[PDB]
């Protein structure tokens, strides 16, 4: 596909205090690393959490959805997508050609106009 990564000081007080909205992919680091691990739940909560996930497959939830599975914020919910979502896909294997292998899956190309 296409990505781009780049280091500044202004990815964290830049706007703070004038504005706030809600995107549904803009950025992926909070702290200088590609999201911190959380997993800070109640008894009940981490089982509603959990079902969810275990039931969906942790790729057709959303954090409108989960913000409505356990009464939190759109906030709480999108922390969770960011930072917990390789754990629930496949990592019981010790080879996987460090993301690099382009062999019999993405045969393809894209050009400038």
């Amino acid at each position: 596909g296409s990505h781009m990564a780049s280091m500044d000081p202004l990815d964290k007080i830049i706007n703070d205090i004038k504005k706030e909205a809600n995107d549904s992919g803009v950025t992926l680091a909070p702290l200088s690393v590609p999201k911190p691990k959380l997993e800070e739940l109640s008894e009940q909560q981490k089982i509603i959490l959990a079902e969810y996930i275990a039931e969906v497959g942790l790729q057709n939830i959303t954090a409108i959805t989960l913000s409505k599975k356990l009464n939190i914020t759109v906030e709480k919910a999108k922390n969770y997508i960011k930072n917990s979502n390789r754990l629930g896909r496949t990592n019981n294997l010790k080879t996987i050609g460090i993301l690099q292998e382009e062999v019999s899956s993405m045969e393809a190309k894209s050009m400038t106009w």
